[PDB]
């Protein structure tokens, strides 16, 4: 029997790919998520992992007998490089657009964000991206029967996104949400305190809280598994129920007081 995936596994460190719910497949890694929603017209393609994640993510497509050739989509959560990375050779093999917000297209373009990321010092450089289709921030994401929806979420970045749809095992349809991060991290220079620097900034982190605490919310993943406590909930050390509608909100009410943690050392310090 396989022993699955740890907490604080490596971004790099593989995971046997497998099913969510439905049509809605993991095939990122044990630190990091993608997520493959397939349909009989075509795929889509949620997130990137790590620079040097393309060929995992692209063996596990394969290992489920998924063509990346047939995904016709590929979404993101946002511009860093541990889920933007291998988004350039992802486009390559698939032929498929990528869409992203308005507030990320030149960092996917760059390779490398500017100082509106507060984890601008810490960056690593990605391979830009060529095909960039420009995404609403309430756009839909449509593949044939697909339909994935945008939910903006800036603040741990000025570009990220939630995702949501729904998968269905035969009549028992869920409604997915693939959350952004919302951690309130930085680079050792930024400040959320300073307004001035980055006016309104921080009111949009609240606000996305705010946002992705009301989601309908039935079967949460985020782009590090552990911090919604995905192998918890499936794999070989699955211990609670995938379903929990409460999930979101207490995902957004963990971030809230988090990010007011962030505040008080802000404070703290000069
Ligand atoms: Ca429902
Ligand atoms: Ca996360
Ligand atoms: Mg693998
Ligand atoms: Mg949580
Ligand atoms: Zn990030
Ligand atoms: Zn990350």
């Amino acid at each position: 029997a396989s022993r699955g995936c740890a907490d604080d596994a490596g971004w790099n460190d593989p995971a046997m790919p497998l099913k969510v719910y439905g049509n809605t497949w993991y095939v990122g890694t044990c630190g990091i998520s993608a997520l493959l929603v397939t349909s009989d017209a075509g795929h889509i393609l949620v997130d990137a992992a790590t620079p040097q994640a393309g060929p995992q993510i692209l063996a596990n497509i394969r290992a489920l007998g998924f063509r990346p050739e047939d995904v016709r989509a590929i979404v993101f959560s946002h511009e860093h490089f541990d889920h933007a990375g291998s988004l350039a050779e992802l486009q390559k093999a698939t032929g498929a657009p990528v869409y992203a917000r308005a507030p990320a297209i030149d960092t996917l373009k760059r390779g490398l964000p500017d100082r509106t990321d507060p984890n601008f010092e810490v960056a690593e450089p990605v391979a830009p991206v060529a095909n960039i289709v420009t995404l609403a921030d309430d756009g839909v994401v449509s593949v044939g029967p697909l339909a994935l929806t945008a939910v903006a979420s800036p603040g741990h970045t000025p570009g990220g996104t939630s995702w949501t749809w729904r998968s269905c095992e035969g009549d028992d349809c869920r409604q997915m949400v693939y959350a952004d991060s919302l951690t309130a991290i930085s680079d050792d220079v930024f400040r959320y305190s300073d307004d001035a620097a980055h006016p309104g900034y921080l009111a949009a982190f609240r606000n996305t809280l705010a946002r992705v605490a009301a989601l309908d919310c039935d079967i949460l993943v985020t782009p590090h598994p552990s911090a919604s406590g995905l192998w918890n909930r499936i794999g070989p050390r699955a211990a609670a129920p995938l379903m929990d509608t409460t999930a979101c909100r207490r995902y957004a009410q963990g971030a809230r007081q988090r990010l007011e943690k962030r505040l008080a050392e802000e404070a703290a310090t000069s």
